[PDB]
């Protein structure tokens, strides 16, 4: 199956007393994409305990139970009963050494780690540490003017190169606007996508996620 | 009243299902003392609902609602029924322009912050800006050959004297193991108490409370 990751960052339409309403408008999909949805932490347990869905964290602590004021530890995700979580964001990067640790954890717990990096050099550099997946957010595909269908090849491409071999799958995290630029990512070697407000912004969530994971199947 | 805050941290007794169980056996306190508990980040929506005590966050964030992946903002707590938070805690230390733009915000929203400092200097330098409490974390009350009945006075007089006539109340956050510790420090003019595993980590965390806050 290829993976559909839905961000709710700490949008005002998804979070608290409105992640419940938010998550009524969709439905479990039996079909080629799995769908995951990256609570906020103060939801997370609700999500855990009583949501439909598969869900992810959206930023994971490497300490264990213990003296740990205002820290999310890694084994109490796992207690609650998530499996895996988004880490260095864009928006929550962190030090090179704190990853190292965090990815070498989650590889002997057998929690999954989606990696995000914005350049080749940090792809590289991380390779030996095995991340699950790496999700791909480049500043060439940010911007109003610009999308996967309009950009040069090359940049998906070397990224995919760098991973060929290994177990790692690679997701794309910027510059997706439509299911042609879905369908193009993949036959570039993606193997999906990581979207946020395209889907959570939108006057109709429902059927604008659907418009991007839509493969156009024959049934019996 | 004098306040008492009790810390659960990330400590495996009072998390998850152990966070229901813990709160369901223990009683809630009458007298000179107000009781705080300040659960962990995962567990604050489930204590915010049931409520049997007054609840602080752990640490909290300065950002609105809107585009801030694993973040926990000041808003959002609000909107869920928390009042108050720790901030900069010796596990948890942040940047001093962070910790004044969050104590900027809070004071426009009527959001009370428990301000952690080590030492003299740092108590100054946030005096201007107004903290609802100072909870006074020093290297000279750390140890366990140590406590506020064995030490100097004058590590609290100083803090005391420093936000004197101030709407600040201080609190003592190390070297508390006893009564006598507590006493001591009521007497050199603080007014309460932050602790953790000593109450948290006992076989009957009710008693070992009522053991430091009889006065
Ligand atoms: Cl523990
Ligand atoms: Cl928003």
């Amino acid at each position: 199956m290829y993976t559909a990751i839905v961000n709710l960052k700490t949008y005002r339409e998804a979070t608290g007393a409105n992640f419940t309403r938010f998550m009524e408008k969709f439905e479990p999909v039996q079909g080629k994409f799995e769908l995951i949805f990256s609570p906020s932490l103060l939801d997370l347990e609700k999500a855990a305990k009583c949501g439909k869905f598969r869900f992810f964290a959206q930023h994971v602590d490497a300490e264990p139970y213990g003296a740990y004021t205002g820290h999310v530890p890694m084994d109490m995700m796992i207690d609650l009963g998530i499996t895996g979580s988004i880490l260095n964001h864009s928006e929550r990067r962190l030090p090179r050494d704190t990853i190292i640790n965090t990815l070498k954890k989650a590889s002997k717990l057998d929690f999954t780690i989606v990696l995000c990096v914005e350049n080749a050099e940090e792809a590289k550099y991380f390779r030996e540490y095995e991340p699950d997946f790496i999700a791909y957010e480049p500043r060439d595909l940010i911007g109003g003017d610009v999308s996967v269908s309009t950009a040069k090849p090359e940049i998906i491409e070397d990224i995919v190169k760098i991973y060929e071999g290994t177990g790692t799958s690679v997701l794309v995290g910027a510059g997706i606007k439509t299911g042609e630029d879905v369908r193009r990512s993949i036959g570039l070697g993606a193997r999906g996508i990581l979207v946020a407000s395209g889907v959570v912004k939108s006057a109709d969530p429902t059927k604008s996620l659907n418009s991007l994971i839509e493969l156009k199947l024959e049934h019996h």
